[PDB]
């Protein structure tokens, strides 16, 4: 239990995690996912894990229903990630959020299961901004915060930062805005 | 003519000069039993029948030689590719009706080996060399081969085959791009 394993951690341009640096406690959550199969971004650390069920069970009650696209990726696959953009989601080996095991990926069947902006624009994307608070999620890239988070917009990215999400979201902040960075 | 001829041919030229009709989608689309890299049914999971066929032999003729290929990505209509397009300017570089993934005879396909990714990697795998050397057999063609990009327009993209039926032993043999069988 260090700084960098803190569910409150920041993990951006600015402040990198350890290159050997995977969380000991990932599982995979009871959740469906955009493709079939065990991978390694199935998992999510387990905390988060227990509250992406319990984001994907409130949907489920307002009719909405997310499915899991990508949650834990290892230094070792950003670092080939970043290559094959060297030649936004440029971001240096062990400046991903991915590799918390904190982040998902979340997408809808409406907007083809896929990462783009489009999702913002259906019923899925506009409920999850306004409620994945209620499990302890932010979207972490919001619209507008570009010059603070250092991305432009993802409605797709949640980050599990637990019960600080409810303040965060409801004072309309970044996790950097709200640590005083 | 920006126009693409004959447009709902078999044979048809989609390209960055040539486009479909904005409200053409083929009337015979399906779902070819293969195996996908993505779950569900989604409007990607579609091919032309024809089209479907031929990749379901592809991936049979590839089994048989313990080739395991993956469909990433197939039909992609023009409202798709309009958003795609207007969400990349503000290659992904085909604007809507320019994008032969919209003819239906078009299926991007990877492996695991290159943990279904649609980069160059893929060529680098037994799978991809393989689908190189192959593809012709079941009437598909490496669309966009590598050092062709002046004539098709597009780097060399291993992953990405499209269905023109018999011509395709001819185009591979004689190592020419659809836009010079074509004549266009
Ligand atoms: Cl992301
Ligand atoms: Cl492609
Ligand atoms: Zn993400
Ligand atoms: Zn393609």
């Amino acid at each position: 239990a260090s700084s960098f394993a803190s569910v409150q951690a920041v993990v951006n341009k600015e402040y990198g995690l350890p290159e050997d640096y995977k969380p000991e406690d990932l599982v995979v959550p009871n959740v469906p996912f955009s493709f079939s199969g065990t991978l390694e971004k199935s998992y999510l650390r387990k905390e988060a894990a227990e509250a992406l069920e319990r984001l994907f069970d409130l949907a489920n009650k307002e009719g909405i229903q997310l499915n899991a696209v990508s949650g834990f990726r290892s230094y070792d696959y950003q670092k080939k990630l970043y290559a094959n953009n060297v030649k936004r989601f440029s971001a240096k080996p062990g400046h991903s959020e991915h590799q918390t095991g904190l982040t998902m990926d979340v997408s809808s069947k409406s907007a083809n299961n896929e990462l783009e902006l489009t999702f913002a624009n259906t019923k899925e994307g506009k409920w999850l901004k306004e409620n994945a608070h209620r499990a302890g999620f932010i979207i972490r890239y919001p619209k507008g915060k570009e010059s603070i988070t250092g991305y432009a917009y993802e409605p797709w990215h949640i980050r599990y930062v637990g019960d600080i999400a409810e303040s965060i979201y409801k004072k309309k902040l970044t996790l950097e805005e709200y640590m005083n960075l």
